[PDB]
C-alpha cells in the first residue's frame, strides 16, 4: 500500500476516466512512480513506505467521480475463486469422466455382452470386405475419439515425463492404452487385408482403461480436500475501520473522522471505544483500560493499560477509552506477522509423493523388460521350431505369434485400477473418522499423520479447559460452607469478572453438594470493591470481603498458613490458585483452577505408550505451566512462548528428523498449527484455529488426537494393500499373457478372461471402516 497501493478502479470503463485522474495524481507531488497501466481500468501508485498515505490520493481519485458511476479504487482480490475453483475443477473431471464413459460404455456393451447375444450379435459380426465386420469398424470408430482426444492428458504426460522423469503413472497409462489401441488397429486392418484371419479387436481395454483412470484423477481431487484453508480470517480479527481523533491537544481539536483502518498510517491518533477491536498496535497517550489480549498470550486475563505501555493490535479493551499514537502499520503489526508465517507455512507444505509413481518408476521398466522377453521367447522358438507349427494362427507368420503374445503381456500388465488406490478410500476416514470426532481437511493430513512422533500442546484451552473453576476448595469465613458460598455470590452479583464466573460455578456445585439451590442472595450492597483487592459488598447487612491481603487487612483479618497453602505450586501458597478468594475470615481457602485435564492425563500417558513423545509449548506463566506439566506427565516445559517460537518449536522438532503435529485452540497457534506437518485444532477454540489445522476435533477431548493417529496408521495399513491388490492381479495374469499356460494347457490369451482383471483389480479395492479403541 504505501509502498505500492494497488487502486484498481470501481465503475470505471472509459479511459477518459483513467486519464483524468492520471492528470490529477500528477498534479500531486510525493509519489515516486505511476505504473500507468491502461489497459486493465487499474492505476499503480509506487512510492517511499512509511510515509503521508493512501488518504490524499484516494481523495483525488474520488474527485474525478462523474455519471454513470462513482469512482472508487482499491486492489480487489478473489474473494471466492477458491470455491469456485474447487467446484469447477471437481466439475471438469466429472465432466470428462463421464464423456469418457459415453464413449467407453458403449465399447463395451459392444464387443464384450452384446455380441454374445443376438439379433445384436449378428449385426456386429455381419461382415464388410472380407474379414472386417462392421462391430470392428463401430469399435475402432468410437474408441477413437477417447483415446486421441480424452487422452491427451496422458499422452502430453507420458511426454513431459520423457527422461526429467524415470517413468510416471502417465506413461503406464500411454503403453497400455496406445499398445492395446495399435494392436487392434492392426489385428482389424490385417483381417480386412485377409481372408481366414480371425481375432478379436482390444478396442475394449484402450477405452475401458481410460474411463477408470480418469476415475481416480476425479477421485484424487475430490478427497484432495477441502477448499484449501482461508487464511482471510486473521485479516477479519483486524477491524475494517476505525476512528481519527486530532482532538483536545493544542492543534487536534475535533476530528472524529471514520477513516478505514487501512490507510490509517505512522503517526496517528485514534480513540477506541470502550470494547471494540483494537485497531492497529500502537503506544497508548492517556486512559486506563484492561484489554483482553489473546494475541501473543493467548489467555483472558485482562492487562493493565497504563499512558506509555504499548498495545497490540487485533484486541479487545473493556474498562474505557484508549488514546494511542499509532505504531507500525501495514505488514508490521502482529496480525501481519501471523498472516505472514501461516501463509509460509502453508506454501511450504510440499506435497507427497503417491507411491503410485513410485510404483510406476520401477514397474514400467519392468513391463518392457518382460514384454520383450516374451518376445524373445516365441520369435526365437520359431526360428529352430521348438514350438510345434500347429500352434500358429491361420495366415500368421512366427513374428506375428510372438507379437501376439508380446503385446499382450503390456495391455494385462497396466494395473488400472491403481489410480483407485490411495482416493479411492476416499479416506473414509474422511466419514467414519467423522462419527468417531474427528474431521480430517483433506488426506495429506491423514498421510503425514501415521508418522507422528511428537506432539506439542498448547495449555489454555488444549491440555487445560481454559475457563478458570474453583476447584480444590477449603472452608474460612466464619460462616457455614453452603453460606460461604453464598455470601461470596452475594457479593459477585454485580461483579462479572472470569472469577466471578468461577466462584458462581463453584457455588452451584456446593448447592447440589447441599441440596439445591435453596433460596437466593442479594445485590452487591455497599460494593467496596479496591484495586487488586478482590470483591468487597455489604450483602446482606453483611460486609463481606472476598479478595486478598489488601482487602484482609482492609478489616485487618490476619494473614496466616492458608495464604501460605493454595497456590505456587497450585496449593501451596496464597490462598486460592493463584489468588485472592478467601471471603471474610480464615479456617482455610479456594483454589479458582482452570480445570485440570479431564482425559489428558490417559490421553498422554497413551501417547507415551506408542512412542509418541510430549510436548508443552504454552505462553502463560512459568509456575502454572510447571504445575499442569508435572501432573499430566509431560516433559520439557517451555513457557512463555510467542507465536513465533510456537512456530519455532515445532520447525526445530521438524530438523530433529521427527514428524511432529500442532495441537492447538488459539489464534496464537495458527503459525505452529500451518507449520507442523499435520496441525490439530480443538473445535471449542477460535474459529481461525479451526481454519489453519489440518484435522479439526469436534468433540472437546485431547483422545481425539489418539483416535487421529490411529485412524491415520489404519489408512496406511490397507492402503500398502489396495496396491498389493492392485498390482497383484495383473501381476498374476502377466505369465498368462505372455503364455507360459500355453505349452501345457494350449489355452491361448481369452481377450475377456483376461482382458477384464481392471474389474476383479477395482472391486478387489474395499476400504473396512470399524475402528476406535480409546
Ligand atoms: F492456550 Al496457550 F499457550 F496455553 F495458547
Ligand atoms: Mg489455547
Amino acid at each position: 500500500d504505501v509502498n505500492k497501493v494497488h487502486l484498481k478502479l470501481e465503475g470505471v470503463s472509459s479511459p477518459e476516466d483513467i486519464k483524468l485522474i492520471q492528470s490529477r495524481l500528477e498534479s500531486v507531488e510525493g509519489v515516486n512512480n505511476v505504473e500507468c497501466d491502461t489497459a486493465g481500468q487499474t492505476i499503480i501508485v509506487a512510492y517511499d513506505p512509511d510515509v503521508t498515505g493512501p488518504r490524499l490520493l484516494i481523495q483525488c481519485i474520488q474527485d474525478a467521480a462523474q455519471p454513470p458511476k462513482y469512482f472508487n479504487a482499491s486492489l480487489y482480490s478473489p474473494p471466492k475463486q477458491r470455491e469456485a475453483e474447487r467446484h469447477h475443477e471437481i466439475r471438469n473431471y466429472r465432466n470428462q469422466f463421464l464423456w469418457s464413459c459415453l464413449f467407453s460404455v458403449p465399447v463395451f456393451m459392444f464387443s464384450m455382452v452384446l455380441p454374445m447375444i443376438s439379433p445384436f450379435g449378428d449385426w456386429l459380426f455381419y461382415k464388410v470386405c472380407n474379414n472386417m465386420t462392421i462391430g470392428m469398424l463401430l469399435r475402432w470408430l468410437l474408441c477413437s475419439p477417447v483415446q486421441f482426444i480424452i487422452g491427451w492428458r496422458f499422452y502430453v504426460g507420458a511426454y513431459h515425463a520423457l527422461k526429467r522423469g524415470y517413468s510416471n503413472m502417465d506413461v503406464l497409462v500411454a503403453l497400455g492404452t496406445n499398445a492395446a489401441y495399435f494392436y487392434s488397429v492392426y489385428i482389424v486392418l490385417k483381417a480386412l487385408t485377409s481372408e481366414s484371419f480371425e481375432g478379436q479387436d482390444f478396442f475394449e481395454t484402450s477405452a475401458m482403461l481410460i474411463s477408470f483412470i480418469l476415475l481416480g484423477k476425479y477421485l484424487e481431487v475430490v478427497a484432495k480436500g477441502k477448499t484449501s484453508d482461508a487464511l482471510s480470517k486473521l485479516t477479519e480479527l483486524a477491524p475494517e475501520t476505525a476512528c481519527l481523533l486530532t482532538l483536545d491537544k493544542d492543534g487536534n481539536a475535533i476530528s472524529e473522522t471514520e477513516i478505514s483502518t487501512q490507510l490509517l498510517q505512522r503517526n496517528d491518533v485514534i480513540k477506541i471505544v470502550p470494547g471494540e477491536k483494537v485497531p492497529v498496535d500502537g503506544v497508548v497517550i492517556k486512559g486506563q483500560s484492561h484489554v483482553n489480549e489473546s494475541m501473543i498470550t493467548g489467555e483472558a486475563r485482562p492487562i493493565a493499560k497504563k499512558p506509555g505501555d504499548k498495545v497490540i493490535g487485533g484486541t479487545v479493551n473493556d474498562n474505557g477509552c484508549i488514546i494511542v499514537k499509532v505504531t507500525h502499520v501495514g505488514s508490521e503489526t502482529a496480525l501481519s506477522q501471523i498472516v505472514q508465517l501461516v501463509e509460509a507455512a502453508q506454501l511450504a507444505r510440499a506435497p507427497v509423493q503417491k507411491l503410485a509413481d513410485r510404483i510406476s518408476r520401477f514397474f514400467v521398466p519392468t513391463v518392457v523388460v518382460a514384454a520383450f522377453l516374451t518376445w524373445l521367447g516365441w520369435f526365437v522358438a520359431g526360428q529352430f521350431d521348438i514350438y510345434p507349427r500347429e500352434w500358429i494362427p491361420k495366415a500368421m507368420d512366427s513374428f506375428e505369434l510372438a507379437l501376439q503374445f508380446g503385446i499382450s503381456v503390456l495391455v494385462v500388465a497396466c494395473p488400472c485400477a491403481l489410480g483407485l488406490a490411495t482416493p479411492t478410500a476416499v479416506m473414509v476416514a474422511t466419514g467414519k473418522g467423522a462419527s468417531q470426532g474427528v474431521l480430517i481437511k483433506g488426506g495429506n493430513a491423514l498421510e503425514k499423520a501415521h508418522k507422528v512422533k511428537a506432539i506439542i500442546f498448547d495449555k489454555t484451552g488444549t491440555l487445560t479447559v481454559g475457563k478458570p473453576s474453583v476447584v480444590q476448595t477449603k472452608v474460612f469465613s466464619k460462616i457455614p460452607l453452603l453460606e460461604l458460598c453464598d455470601l461470596a455470590a452475594g457479593a459477585e452479583a454485580n461483579s462479572e469478572h472470569p472469577l466471578s464466573k468461577a466462584i458462581v460455578e463453584y457455588t452451584k456445585k456446593l448447592r447440589e453438594q447441599y441440596g439445591s439451590h435453596s433460596d437466593h442472595i442479594m445485590e452487591s450492597k455497599d460494593f467496596e470493591v479496591h484495586p487488586g483487592a478482590g470483591v468487597s459488598a455489604n450483602v446482606e447487612g453483611k460486609l463481606v470481603l472476598v479478595g486478598n491481603k489488601r482487602l484482609m487487612q482492609e478489616f485487618e483479618v490476619p494473614i496466616s498458613s492458608e495464604v501460605e497453602g493454595h497456590m505456587s505450586e497450585t496449593e501451596e501458597l496464597a490462598r486460592t490458585c493463584v489468588l485472592v478468594a478467601i471471603d471474610r475470615t480464615i479456617c482455610g481457602a479456594l483454589s479458582v483452577s482452570d480445570p485440570l485435564k479431564p482425559e489428558a492425563g490417559r490421553a498422554i500417558s497413551y501417547l507415551s505408550s506408542m512412542g509418541i513423545s510430549s510436548i508443552m509449548v504454552t505462553g502463560d506463566n512459568w509456575a502454572t505451566a510447571k504445575s499442569i506439566a508435572k501432573e499430566v506427565g509431560i516433559g520439557t516445559v517451555f513457557a512463555e512462548i510467542d507465536p513465533v517460537g510456537k512456530a519455532e518449536k515445532i520447525k526445530d522438532l521438524q530438523m530433529k528428523g521427527l514428524t511432529v503435529a500442532m495441537v492447538g485452540d488459539g489464534i496464537n497457534d495458527s503459525p505452529a498449527l500451518a507449520a507442523a506437518d499435520v496441525g490439530l485444532a480443538i473445535g471449542a477454540g477460535t474459529d481461525v484455529a479451526i481454519e489453519a489445522a489440518d484435522i479439526v476435533l469436534m468433540r472437546s477431548s485431547l483422545e481425539d488426537v489418539i483416535t487421529a493417529i490411529d485412524l491415520s496408521r489404519k489408512t496406511l495399513s490397507r492402503i500398502r494393500l489396495n496396491y498389493v491388490w492392485a498390482l497383484g492381479y495383473n501381476v498374476l495374469g502377466m505369465p498368462v499373457a505372455a503364455g507360459v499356460l500355453f505349452p501345457f494347457t494350449g489355452i491361448r490369451l481369452p481377450p475377456w478372461l483376461a482382458g477384464a482383471c481392471m474389474a476383479a483389480s477395482s472391486v478387489s479395492v474395499v476400504c473396512s471402516s470399524l475402528l476406535l479403541q480409546l
